[PDB]
């Protein structure tokens, strides 16, 4: 029968205490939700490991073996009454040879048997209760140094289950104590890979890049030329007469099948040293043709025959180039004396040893001397592994349209890549292309909302991806994953798992080139074309105008970052630690650490300057009034309350609870860590920033706009709001007559902001992003200390205690180089991010000066509307501006005229427009409907009535 | 992060209107000819005529697609979130809302007003009475139309007024060319080809040669990313200024000296270009 | 720990669990009013008790 | 330019005058790597400033 | 003589044109910018000793 092993068979990976960490390891684990076999006694295979579980005592041991006869060793583990006995003898299934023996002195028993490097690891757990579904962790019992192959096993007596371990990656979760409580299998879904990549169990909403995909080759193409004759190395080596070193000869070897293995499989040769190749690799390479130089030389002059030597033979008799490819052979068995000048390479002038030098032409022409390899057929339009005369690779092969002149064998590109080649047999030109590759994105609506995902395979045609998935030939090969019937082609790549709708909405998750994704209606992941905005029609007419008849008060919010976290590092503690050889080895690099300390310290000083620039803009500390009701406008939620312990106001408390935050070494009683990292405190505390913003709000509500330029001047609040209504282009009666409505709208809008901040909607995402980026930079820096950069260990103390100093020098050099590079990367990225934060703080200072201390006429600078007044509130690492604006609401259509004509003179309006009431002609202001009688006090006269295009006849009162 | 920031820049400059106003049937408002800055219904494309000139002006390997090919060096170019048609739809709705509602849709809802009265209000806002418009309306319409024609003819003349967008194109291409050309150096190894090293040498010395090539190529990629971060900062500052100009000069009338042209500002119009915006 | 640092140990004689911490380190700043005004300083030892 | 980055001297003329070429290649490689890194750091920080 | 050339290859694959990079200042400029037609301006090419 068949069952399923859901989240079973997790064991401790090693013997190290860990707590409150997520640990991510690679070993032989039993995958989640894999198949098991239920036996309700076959010789079962033992491929790489098993998970044996037994639900009832019918099971008391096992027999692990190779052939299960008396022809090979076989370990037997069994449990008598109060004894566990292990023996490893040849058995009939009494003991012929043996070397190991060990005697020592419903509910579910779980075991894992793993065998590697001659050791049989055994793990064991227990749990009291078909196989139940759940999580249980297995502790090690004993490993045994018994060196036998185990390919079969059998139980000893039935209800037991058998799984199979495979090499996977798990992300284990450690408790507050040391116990493992949870794990994810990083090859079960796209989502499990996404959880392992961001190192968390809870995923937000969005699109994330996790890995890259490949298409793996299915085939193998070998092409070699038509050569059959065996190669005459007999006439060159086993020869009777050789010339002297001053008259060496050269023999050309071409059109043969060289073997080269009749040379290094014998001890016949005294020296065999090869430059540019190695001897074992010569049976696959192949060459144009080979030249052999045969001559006789003395005993202690064979050393002198090498690239770059001096003497008599290496200067007057025989010289090799510096770029020599080929090699020399001498075995045990006359020259120039005077010459004007030295020789040029491979040129001659016209106890004993016997020497032959072979020089290879490497493929500047057709190959002829090729080694003994077989040739297959062409496999076109398919990802294969090719081998054309020793030129290996991986890619696809297509017919090509290039015109090779008959001395060219292959083509090139600007990055030294071969992309076309001539077949050695049929002489047709083939193109070479890569197999498909690119990135993989995972689109998720949040793990709070669902556990479905969609996958984008970036920049690929995905008939290819569907074909490679269904044939199981894609490298990120997720086990429990199906393509489905939803495959959709985009310019971004293609989207597997999202369905195409035809209704357009605003963009939620941007996929690319017009396409978005969202989570709609039971629910599913859809994919649409984004709609750019709501639709309207506004009707142009040449004699109508629309004028507002009411207004509304709106308070909106703007969030600006001002500063970030100040950081210092100790180089000698980060790079070296407590060591004293590392310090001396690091002194050889100049002042890298004085330079780094200056860079980080200047960044920190700049952060303090940012905050002083934004907030310290007043010169006098105005006290908050005891009464916070100014003509109907309730200022209670933006000024501090005398009967609370803290200085922050209500909205500031909401903002500080809104942003949610270490363990690096900052002082908070305080500790410090082995990595050498610190966070330094700011010059201005939260209490002094809140005192600043309270003084600014108090001065606005009392003095107005006058304290920002000169001295503060008191003024009642309703007159201040009347002057601001003038400043946007409305007269003062519009406030003085409708004052109660304006006060009510102000109060209701303040209450709406407070309720929308309590609603826990994320509008403070900018300050959160500042926090998140700083933390991930420091996490990368600390995690870079676990790498070894080629050394034998990442720990300096193990290197220093396990090795002499002359090898510890080179291992500490590799570690020093890698760590200096990691620290330099951190400092460069901090400087670029500091520039960005300083631009944002410069803008926040301009907005405090022009929108809080004044009234700005710039469109959309502070708010969306006509600006009235603004309020600063302090946030963690930033400022929040609450802009009060003026919005006009209900419209009406009128008939309008540019000028009117009375007695032969044209009258124009001073400040306003002429409108038609429906009964008569009035004059009104543009931003509110208040009609007035047309008189000579609000008109002016210029010219006669024969030139304005659209003039009318009406009377003008006197 | 650089890739996401580019799309944020484009959304910040162009998506500044709530509602999509349809281009009017008639493009003649009191004598002012708007035919060259609004799209024509008798053509297959959404771009206007001046936008067509601008797109023909700039003269724009690695994998990318639109058939989908790849290169051995592992380099692609990703497509943007907003197509050229959507940016053209944005700038068309901005021109239409200006020519019909004037300045009132940057603060609330749009309110229609005849174009001559809108121009009289703008003349009043620079400090000139409205009768100066209403009595010399024909001359001002003629000067507007002649200036639009000279803008058209000076862009057809093939003068390099669009040097900034070309500079953007050139800097990006030469960065990627240097990155591909760095794959020919060997950095001390016997050859710059990994397959030659792996096919003609044993394991123990191939480790040394491959370590040298790995070190050099990591250094080349690090230089590319650091310089891309600095250039992204430049492009973000420039896009922030362009969003400030679209707010304060297209949706209003600015009193700031030399912010929006040289003179006394009346009104301004946006057109789309490759990787940019052109303000008239 | 996460940077391969051993921060606890079991005593091989009494089987008591011990904690390992670095002993104090940090930076040293020198506060001066100018050498032409005086020749006395103050020293800040950063981030320790 | 006064640092030697592991080589026997910070001077190329001393290395080239008192040593054969087969070891001078190693010492000059160490100096070349150190100086390339110094000049790269200068150019990066000039761009930011 | 040992010189440096910049060779132009056709679309078919034949050499059609070349510049001798040590004949003029302009030929050195063409080889350093890797093109045949230069724009207007001032360009840095090499260093003198
Ligand atoms: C014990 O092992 C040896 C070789 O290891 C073998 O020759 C011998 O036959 C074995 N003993 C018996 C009784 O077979
Ligand atoms: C060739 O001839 C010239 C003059 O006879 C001589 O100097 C030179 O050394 C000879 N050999 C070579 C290898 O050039
Ligand atoms: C090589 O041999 C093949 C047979 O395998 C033959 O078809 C082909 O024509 C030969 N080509 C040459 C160039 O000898
Ligand atoms: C303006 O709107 C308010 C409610 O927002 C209403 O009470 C008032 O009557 C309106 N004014 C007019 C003239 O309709
Ligand atoms: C001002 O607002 C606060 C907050 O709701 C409220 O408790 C207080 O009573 C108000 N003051 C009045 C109505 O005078
Ligand atoms: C015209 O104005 C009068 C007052 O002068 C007003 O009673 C009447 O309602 C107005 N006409 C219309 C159509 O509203
Ligand atoms: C507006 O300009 C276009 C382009 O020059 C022209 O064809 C059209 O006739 C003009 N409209 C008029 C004159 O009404
Ligand atoms: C390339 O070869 C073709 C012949 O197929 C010839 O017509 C053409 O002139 C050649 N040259 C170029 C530049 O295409």
């Amino acid at each position: 029968t068949q069952h399923t092993s859901s989240m079973r068979g997790v064991y401790y990976p090693d013997e190290i205490f860990r707590s409150d960490t997520l640990y991510l390891t690679q070993d032989l684990f039993l995958p989640f939700y894999s198949n098991v076999t239920g036996f309700h006694n076959p010789v079962i295979p033992f491929k790489d490991g098993i998970y044996f579980a037994a639900t009832e005592n019918v099971v008391r041991g096992w027999v692990f073996g190779s052939t299960m006869n008396n022809k090979s060793q076989s370990v037997i583990i069994i449990n008598n009454s109060t004894n566990v006995v292990i023996r490893a003898c040849n058995f009939e299934l009494n003991a012929f040879n043996c070397t190991f023996e060990y005697i020592s002195d419903k509910h579910l028993r779980e075991f894992v048997f793993k065998n590697k490097d001659g050791f049989l690891y055994v793990y064991k757990g227990y749990q009291p209760i078909d196989l139940p579904s759940g999580f249980n962790t297995l502790k090690p019992i004993f490993k045994l140094p018994l060196g036998i192959n185990i390919t079969n096993f059998r139980a000893i007596l039935a209800a037991y289950f058998v799984g199979y371990l495979k090499p996977t990656t798990f992300m284990l979760k450690y408790d507050e104590n040391g116990t493992i409580t949870d794990a994810v299998d990083c090859s079960q879904n796209p989502l499990a890979e996404l959880k392992c990549s961001v190192k968390s169990f809870e995923i937000d909403k969005g699109i994330y890049q996790t890995s890259n995909f490949r298409v793996v080759p299915s085939g193998d193409v070998v092409r070699f030329p038509n050569i059959t004759n065996l190669c005459p190395f007999g006439e060159v080596f086993n020869a009777t007469k050789f010339p002297s070193v001053y008259a060496w000869e050269r023999k050309k070897i071409s059109n043969c099948v060289a073997d080269y293995s009749v040379l290094y499989n014998s001890t016949f040769f005294s020296t065999f040293k090869c430059y540019g190749v190695s001897a074992t690799k010569l049976n696959d390479l192949c060459f144009s043709n080979v030249y052999a130089d045969s001559f006789v030389v003395k005993g202690d002059d064979v050393r002198q025959i090498a690239p770059g030597q001096t003497g008599v033979i290496a200067d007057y008799n025989y010289k090799l180039p510096d770029d020599f490819m080929g090699c020399v052979l001498a075995w045990n068995t006359k020259y120039r004396y005077l010459r004007h000048g030295k020789l040029r390479p491979f040129e001659r002038d016209i106890q004993p040893y016997r020497v032959v030098v072979l020089s290879f032409e490497l493929l500047n022409a057709p190959a002829t001397v090729c080694g003994p390899k077989l040739s297959t057929d062409l496999i076109k339009n398919q990802c294969v592994n090719f081998n054309f005369n020793g030129l290996t690779g991986t890619g696809v092969l297509t017919p090509s349209s290039k015109r090779f002149q008959p001395f060219q064998q292959f083509g090139r590109d600007v990055s030294d890549f071969t992309d076309s080649v001539r077949d050695p047999k049929t002489s047709e030109i083939l193109d070479i292309s890569p197999c498909s590759f690119g990135g993989v994105s995972v689109i998720t609506p949040g793990t709070n909302a669902s556990s479905e995902v969609a996958v984008l395979y970036q920049d690929v045609n995905c008939t290819d991806v569907s074909t490679a998935i269904h044939a199981d030939q894609l490298t990120p090969a997720w086990r429990i994953y199906s393509t489905g019937n939803n495959v959709f082609q985009t310019q971004a790549g293609c989207l597997i798992g999202a369905e195409h709708v035809d209704t357009s909405y605003e963009c939620d998750i941007p996929i690319g080139a017009g396409i978005c994704a969202s989570y709609h209606t039971q629910k599913s992941i859809v994919a649409y074309t984004m709609s750019l905005g709501a639709d309207s029609s506004i009707a142009y007419s040449n004699n109508t105008i629309a004028i507002p008849t009411n207004f509304s008060i709106s308070i909106t919010t703007e969030v600006m970052p001002v500063s970030m976290a100040k950081t210092s590092v100790d180089c000698n503690m980060y790079i070296c630690g407590d060591s004293t050889e590392c310090a001396n080895l690091l002194l050889q690099y100049g002042s890298f650490c004085t330079q780094l300390n200056r860079a980080l310290s200047g960044i920190a000083a700049e952060q303090d300057r940012n905050t002083r620039e934004v907030f310290a803009q007043v010169k006098q500390m105005y006290k908050t009034p005891t009464l916070k009701y100014f003509g109907g406008f309730n200022f209670s939620q933006i000024l501090p309350d005398p009967l609370k312990p803290t200085k922050r106001s209500f909205i500031e408390d909401l903002l500080f609870n809104k942003v949610t935050l270490k363990q690096y070494g900052e002082c908070l009683i305080c500790a410090q860590k082995f990595n050498g990292l610190t966070v330094l405190p700011p010059l201005l505390t939260d209490d002094m920033i809140a005192a600043y913003t309270a003084a600014l709000v108090s001065g606005t509500a009392t003095a107005g706009w006058t304290f920002g330029a000169g001295a503060a001047l008191q003024i009642p609040f309703a007159m201040q709001m009347a002057y601001r209504f003038n400043g946007i282009g409305v007269t003062q009666n519009v406030l003085y007559e409708n004052q109660k409505q304006i006060a009510n709208q102000f109060n209701k809008a303040i209450s709406q902001i407070q309720e929308s901040l309590t609603t826990t909607s994320t509008a403070l995402g900018k300050l959160q992003d500042v926090v998140n980026q700083n933390a991930q930079a420091l996490n990368t820096l600390v995690k870079q200390l676990s790498s070894n950069f080629g050394a034998i260990s990442s720990v300096l103390n193990d290197i220093l205690s396990r090795l002499d100093k002359v090898e510890a020098e080179v291992q500490i050099d590799r570690l020093i180089t890698g760590r200096l590079q990691s620290l330099q990367t951190y400092v460069t990225q901090q400087l670029i991010r500091a520039a960005e934060i300083r631009a944002s703080a410069n803008l926040a200072a301009t907005k405090m000066s022009e929108c809080v201390l004044g009234q700005s006429k710039r469109v959309d600078f502070c708010g969306k509307g006509y600006h009235l007044m603004s309020f600063p509130q302090a946030a963690p690492h930033g400022v929040v501006f609450l802009h009060v604006t003026y919005v006009p609401s209900q419209e009406r259509n009128f008939t309008t005229a540019p000028a009117i004509c009375h007695e032969g003179k044209a009258y124009f309006p001073r400040e306003g427009v002429f409108v038609f009431n429906g009964t008569s002609w009035f004059i009104t202001q543009r931003n509110f409907f208040s009609p007035q009688i047309i008189t000579t006090d609000n008109t002016f006269v210029s010219g006669n009535c024969d030139v304005v295009i659209g003039i009318i006849n009406n009377t003008v009162y006197d």
